């Protein structure tokens, strides 16, 4: 009964900036943050480190955790007695088909994960997604479009340690699957469903403080349609 | 309403040929073996022979994909429609429990994984734990006994592979923490009803030949008391 709709955008596209935005908006509306926080000390090591530090050695372990560590708290968002509302909406940063078909994909392609991670990866991927997969099933998708060139001066200035050394190549990389993905539409996964779910692009290229009333319009006008 | 015994012992101790005698003397009774042929073809690559090849590279990805492939299995076992039979009995090989305070605490202690590594397993042994524990849990072990020399002996006779680099070092270390499991009853687990659980003991120095008779009398006999 509850709507979920997940946010979507490369790597500091301002995804945490919009989702901020959010509860204010409507007392009906909560808010699945990704765990990138967690990801740096675990329960400790900053397996978030290690994934840049090293992603040859790292991608595979990095990837699964930064996936589990997302389902679970996907899952305790809608045991999470928040369904007692009028029209309940949660929205996810991210989604379980990010993780997998862009970035575990993408560092699979650029050989930082070996056929045999990428196939016990994918294995783990289904299992947690037969098990999981239809209380998790979104309604909608909202991406939050910008240029690599505008997420690479956003990654300064938000200042996250370890992702100071993230280069343009691997954000460009990134920008070309959520594009084929969201934009063209051509990305193929192994979920019929995602094919037909709305979707609403909104370009964040500009400052987020001259666009934030009319984002905010857009993101009710979507809502209604869902 | 499935009785669940675990058969643990060490590598080669001779788990599969006691559980390849089990269905002939019950109806009821049926096995769910340890995946360990599919371990060395993924769906491909030889994730096992990668673990023996490199533990400090190796270990982590190895371990937790053995884990999960063994709840698979189990739960398979369990929704197996094998539920309708007059007292039904289900032996698994070897268990979580094994699988976590045995072969993944060893070579964290011998440093094959990093304390990132063994926080990330034990943090998803625990969560695979609460989801699917409740219907995993046993009321009963048998440990199969074999000294580490006999264990080297029969890997040797079995041939696999993948096992055949496996040194007595690394053997022994298995037996004293299966010894201080199951027969001290000195190895603290996160698991409280393991620790009333009971547990037959077999000795396994023997040929199978001529201790078989005597074997199937113990678990005859260890079953009526359950
Ligand atoms: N539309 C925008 N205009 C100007 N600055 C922005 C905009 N969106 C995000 N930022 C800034 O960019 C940085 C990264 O944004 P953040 O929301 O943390 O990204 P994400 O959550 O997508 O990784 C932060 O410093 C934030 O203040
Ligand atoms: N009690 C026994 N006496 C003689 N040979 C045995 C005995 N148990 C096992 N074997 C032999 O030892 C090898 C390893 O046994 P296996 O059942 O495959 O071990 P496990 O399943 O514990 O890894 C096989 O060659 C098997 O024929
Ligand atoms: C969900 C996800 C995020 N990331 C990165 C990891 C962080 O750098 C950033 C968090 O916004 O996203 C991945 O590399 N893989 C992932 O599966
Ligand atoms: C269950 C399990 C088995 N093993 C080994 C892997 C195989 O060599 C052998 C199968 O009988 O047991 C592990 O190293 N870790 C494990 O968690």
């Amino acid at each position: 009964r509850i709507k979920k709709i997940s946010i979507e955008g490369n790597i500091a596209a301002g995804k945490s900036t919009f989702v901020n935005i959010l509860k204010q908006l409507c007392e009906d509306w909560e808010v699945v943050p990704e765990p990138v926080a967690r990801w740096c000390n675990v329960q400790g090591g900053n397996v978030l480190q290690m994934m840049y530090e090293k992603p040859e050695r790292w991608s595979f372990t990095f990837q699964t955790y930064a996936c589990l560590s997302m389902i679970r708290a996907q899952l305790a968002s809608l045991n999470g007695k928040l369904k007692d509302a009028e029209k309940p909406v949660l929205f996810f940063e991210r989604s379980v088909y990010s993780a997998r078909y862009i970035f575990a994909s993408n560092l699979y392609e650029s050989e930082c994960m070996n056929e045999t991670e990428w196939t016990i990866y994918q294995d783990w991927h289904d299992w947690m997604n037969n098990q999981f997969g239809q209380s998790l099933e979104l309604d909608g998708i909202i991406y939050l479009q910008a240029t690599p060139e505008t997420c690479l001066h956003r990654i300064y200035l938000r200042g996250r340690n370890e992702e100071q050394g993230i280069p343009l190549e691997y954000l460009e990389k990134l920008h070309y699957k959520h594009e084929s993905w969201l934009l063209h539409r051509t990305l193929k996964t192994n979920f019929d469903y995602l094919q037909e779910v709305p979707i609403l692009t909104l370009d964040v290229n500009e400052d987020f403080k001259d666009k934030y009333e009319s984002l905010v319009e857009k993101v009710k006008e979507f809502l209604s349609t869902l």
